[PDB]
DNA sequence: TATCTGCAACGTTGCAGA
DNA sequence: TATCTGCAACGTTGCAGA
């Protein structure tokens, strides 16, 4: 009962080939011939079976999204997810998913998929400043895009936060509240947006005029118990930061816990800056300042940027870089 | 330059067949042809066409996810698929996602597969006690499986969690507390649980003799934007109740912004134990008594579910209930 | 017997004609 | 010329035959 191109040409009485050649764009038909077979395709809801097409034709019509399985516990991955689904809804692409399981693991899929030739574009997050991924696929062809960026000389469709201006923006209100010594929970030296990071913080702390209490310990991905913990005695110790700006809402969740265990008073004691994916922590503390990243706006903005390399624009075009806005809820 | 069964049997040089049969344990071909075409084969190292099957086979061997747009701010769905994607990995299995974004589109998604027969098995959430999408993947002879469960009288592999063990327990540790006023945060009468949840928690309340306040007025789908001043309003009465009960975390973060903007301290005046789908609860409040749903649990059985009804295993086997823990 | 083998076909499209 | 169309093949397996 599945109507197929020999259904069509069944009940029209014309030829399969004609068929196929009359629903996609060409010339070669005539209009009338046309008009007659794209709305009889309408109307039996005619859906091409991609086994076929893909057997023929390299065609997969297939996105694949690749996620290292360890994640921020605040990620709120799924966010991505539904930002390129609703990109992918209005085209002929499905979106498959293909984690891997540590960082060990990082180009194992990405292998699978060329060489199975599983997908028509990737999609790859925890982008590094010389990642091989990047290189692997651009040199074997693949289309792709990254959340991140990359310094290695390749331009390459991608979407990020800007959080070399966030960084900036964000000691900028620590010093309209006052405070005096800034620590930065900065990320991992492995990722891209670390120096990222720490270049905003550096020229704010410069433009700022205000002093940059340093923290060397303890980054972001560094275990929430254990920042708990290290939370807690910074207070304790004679010198203790003014001010606070973190990088992840997940791991500024186990910092705050470490403050109160130390019983002292946000807003007050210490005010802290920090980036969420979702807006969630102004419910617990409101004093905290928060930035929100729009990750689904990410998952839009990546979704659509992978389709028009797909059909070959270049990337420099499909280039973009998210502003951070300042959540609704904070002071 | 990718290697093909073609391309296979032409080196060795054997048939097609028996190259595509040796692959397969088959008994037709003989030991030593078997070794050869299989010492080539992981050589080269030969992955069958998806294609090349799919369109030979009725087998797709991708699983369809089937998501609600929207879910519980705290819902960690992320954790799910991952859940569900170990137990894939060994297998032929890829993990498609197909979302709706609109309740009547509850649906439409589910036609799709069907209509284009371009899955192996189905996972949904967000069950209903009639679900249309139950029966009618029933009914076409799909194979799927529902985090959740439902009462149509339609035997189906399911996992859900013991929502009505612990509305049982939620009940008994407010007594516990010594609170002798308890609210009960359950979700819309739309979805089945909810008499799952309100059945446990109503027989607790008999056995532990302590009553419960009346709430009506709020569910959880009800806007954390909008549950907020209900916190606030309730404890700036003159009737406030000694303990509260949340299903979701997501409703349990936005009804204390309401008591502490109000003034109530948690753990002294008001005990609340909540639901959580992963343990986040106690970094942000550590009084708060919290029981972990472990989700990518529920992840890796209803895809273990799954795959026994796509070989053909009978339904009710298929079926599992995760008791509650306490957490850490 | 053991052990191998071609044909035919799933739905689509390129190419060479009609 | 201007539209139309059959043949073949993409890679795979069930099947009959040897």
């Amino acid at each position: 009962e599945r109507p197929t191109l020999k259904t069509i040409a069944y009940m029209t009485g014309l030829g399969i080939t004609t068929v196929s050649r009359a629903l996609k764009d060409a010339p070669d038909i005539g209009a009338e011939t046309k008009e007659r077979v794209r709305l009889i395709a309408q109307q039996i809801g005619y859906q091409p079976n991609r086994a076929g097409v893909r057997l023929r034709t390299g065609k997969t019509n297939v996105i694949a999204l690749v996620l290292s399985v360890d994640e921020e516990l605040m990620g709120f991955t799924s966010q991505m997810v539904f930002g390129i689904t609703e990109v992918l809804a209005t085209t002929q692409y499905h979106l498959v998913v293909t984690p891997h399981t540590h960082a060990k693991d990082s180009m194992v899929p990405i292998r699978y998929i060329l060489e199975t030739g599983s997908a028509d574009g990737v999609i790859i997050s925890k982008i590094e400043p010389n990642d091989p991924r990047v290189r692997f696929m651009t040199e074997r062809k693949m289309p792709f895009v990254t959340h991140g960026r990359s310094d290695m000389g390749i331009e390459h469709a991608y979407h990020d936060f800007d959080n070399e201006a966030y960084a900036y923006e964000a000691v900028e209100r620590l010093a309209q509240c006052g405070r005096k010594r800034i620590a930065i929970i900065v990320p991992p030296s492995r990722f891209a947006f670390h120096d990222h990071a720490r270049k905003g913080f550096t020229r704010g702390i410069r433009d700022f005029g205000v002093s940059e209490f340093p923290l060397d310990a303890i980054t972001i991905e560094t275990p929430l118990d254990k920042i708990r913990d290290f939370g807690k005695r910074l207070m304790q110790s004679d010198d203790r930061p003014d001010g606070i700006v973190s990088i992840s809402g997940s791991s500024t969740i186990a910092l705050v816990a470490g403050f109160e265990a130390a019983g002292v008073r946000i807003g007050k004691d210490i005010d802290i800056v920090s980036k969420q994916s979702a807006e969630f922590l102004n419910w617990i503390q409101p004093q905290i300042h928060t930035v929100n990243e729009d990750i689904k706006l990410a998952g839009r903005e990546l979704a659509k940027a992978l389709l028009a390399r797909i059909n070959g624009a270049p990337p420099e075009t499909l280039q973009s870089v998210s502003r951070p806005v300042w959540s609704s809820m904070a002071p």
